[PDB]
């Protein structure tokens, strides 16, 4: 019944710069790849872009006041690299720093803990013209950007995330071409894997030199994969998927100094020739792992990657994603088993549903409450069995720009009416507000 969480526990909400801010070119900001990608015809559902989004660039104080009012203790947000360095390196844009300075000061004043994601997918367009994640030099560009953030904010911000979901950045951005920069080349995609690791390790290195009382980690996407059958090949296709799609792709290098075994079987041809020379620097020690989780997937060997998904009955979200709450427990347990990081946070968990405002003026998203409650329950369980889970972040505070899905997927615990920019706290937000005050369930 009563599920009480440890005394430190960070109850959070999460967003990302391009998904909420709008005004991408205000105050001397450079273009990002998401600006140019979403302005290209055919890339994003309905032609949506981040031009306006939630207009958080102007409504930031109101949004933080919502966090405060809700009593949420932690806010995960990201910094737009091209607001800070419009050409990606070199010149620093003081007006960009001032924007994030105001948010950071406001959160602190109100006793909310800022968790800053350095990179959440809005690469400066000027760097994409030099190859972006494909170019080894990005490890230097990233290091320089990080240094600027640390020097300017590291006095007040003490919790930092280098990369958001590097699997997505590499594979969805450069192999599937579904996300910026919209490329479909498997050799580029694995070079981007590798460069993401090198840039992450370089930023951690600079962090130790500039923020000596801080903590820094990295965030990965994960699915709960289960075999279709009990056949050998099926259980194996599952071991491939976990190793490729989940945290091992990056944590195997960071903790063991090489890519996971089945990843090398499939992908050694696509990785740079002497990639191993980079591994010792890649092992730079991190303070925490962020794990994201939304769903589970039935999979079977199928004679690309030799793997297919099979649709299951099971309730789904508006994303079409299977609701499998024990996934979050499984992934929490697995991460302890495989690499034993000293701290873990759930950095994303949530759901998209076809929310509507009822005539009573409220959003009755019982479907999201049920979703959040089940998963918070599974994360509690993991804590009872010794996973050092220190925090939990709902994706998202606000309905926002859902990348190639545009505004048509609503993940917020607060509804946004895009025609007026009005915020409506959903039932799920009130519910979560109660969970945070009680520090856990029922
Ligand atoms: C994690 O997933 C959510 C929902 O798909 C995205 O909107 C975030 O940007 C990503 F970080």
């Amino acid at each position: 019944n009563v599920k009480k969480f440890p005394e430190g526990f960070l109850w959070g909400v999460a967003t990302a710069s391009y998904q909420i801010e709008g005004s991408p070119l205000a105050d001397g900001a450079g273009m990002s790849i998401w600006h140019t990608f979403s302005h290209t015809p055919g890339n994003v559902k309905n032609g949506d872009t981040g031009d306006v989004a939630c207009d958080h660039y102007n409504r930031w104080k109101e949004d933080i006041e919502i966090i405060e009012k809700l009593g949420v203790k932690a806010y995960r947000f990201s910094i737009s690299w091209p607001r800070i360095l419009p050409e990606g390196t070199g010149r620093v844009n003081q007006k960009g720093l001032d924007f994030y300075n105001r948010i950071i000061d406001t959160l602190l004043e109100k006793g909310i803990t800022p968790f800053v994601t350095i990179y959440h997918w809005d690469l400066p367009f000027a760097l994409q013209l030099k190859g972006g994640w494909a170019n080894r030099e990005i490890a230097d560009w990233f290091a320089e950007y990080s240094r600027v953030l640390f020097e300017n904010f590291g006095d007040r911000v003490k919790n930092w995330i280098t990369l958001n979901e590097p699997w997505v950045v590499a594979i969805v951005g450069h192999l599937y071409g579904v996300h910026a920069p919209g490329m479909r080349d498997i050799y580029v995609a694995f070079r981007a894997v590798h460069n993401l690791l090198r840039a992450h390790a370089r930023a951690v290195k600079v962090f130790r030199e500039t923020v000596k009382d801080g903590k820094i980690g990295i965030v990965f996407n994960n699915g709960y994969f289960e075999p279709a059958s009990e056949k050998e090949e099926d259980i194996r296709a599952v071991r491939f998927m976990h190793q490729f799609n989940n945290y091992p792709l990056f944590l195997n290098p960071i903790y063991r100094g090489d890519y996971p075994e089945l990843v090398l079987e499939f992908a050694r041809e696509y990785l740079p020739e002497n990639y191993k020379d980079d591994m010792s620097e890649i092992q730079e020690k991190i303070d925490f792992v962020g794990l994201n989780y939304y769903s589970g997937h039935l999979v079977k060997f199928d004679p690309p990657a030799k793997v297919s998904f099979v649709e299951r009955d099971l309730p789904k979200t508006a994303m079409g994603w299977e609701i499998v709450p024990e996934g979050i427990y499984w992934i929490l347990k697995k991460v302890k088993e495989e690499y034993n990081p000293p701290e873990v946070y759930i950095t994303e968990n949530g759901a998209a549903f076809d929310d509507v405002v009822s005539e009573d003026g409220r959003v009755h998203d019982q479907n999201r409450i049920d979703y959040l409650k089940a998963h918070i329950g599974q994360a509690w369980k993991a804590i009872q069995e010794g996973v050092p889970l220190k925090g939990y972040f709902v994706w998202s505070l606000l309905d926002n720009f859902e990348w190639a899905e545009g505004y048509s997927k609503r993940f917020g615990i607060v509804y946004v009416d895009y025609s007026t920019q009005k915020r409506i706290v959903k039932d799920s937000g009130y519910w979560y507000s109660n969970v945070v005050k009680n520090n856990g369930l029922e």
